[PDB]
């Protein structure tokens, strides 16, 4: 019973949601570059997407917020969407690499 949210709890929340376009969770896809969580429980994540072509991006990103906001302590929701760097398709599971073709 406590109110100090962490990178652990944020990862564990996001482990529910799915990127429709891929069929796995973001933590599995390895998109969260960095995760800082202030002591005012400002949950603050460098994430991005595989690509800016994502189909219903605004719904996927809204459901990412849906997980993040549930964490009973999550004062505010600083989801950074860093849209410049190349991600890496290999960040997915080894079985998904062989599946997709990477």
């Amino acid at each position: 019973m406590s109110k100090k949210v962490t990178k652990e709890d944020v990862l564990n929340a996001l482990k529910n949601v799915i990127d429709f376009e891929l069929g796995l969770d973001v933590v599995s896809l390895g998109l969260v570059y960095d995760i800082q969580i202030d002591d005012q429980n400002n949950v603050k994540v460098l994430m991005t997407m595989t690509t800016p072509m994502c189909p219903l991006a605004g719904m996927i990103l809204s459901d990412a917020e849906e997980a993040i906001k549930k964490i009973e302590g999550v004062n505010n929701v600083e989801v950074e969407l860093t849209f410049d760097p190349p991600w890496t398709p290999e960040r997915m599971s080894p079985e998904l690499r062989e599946k997709f073709g990477v």
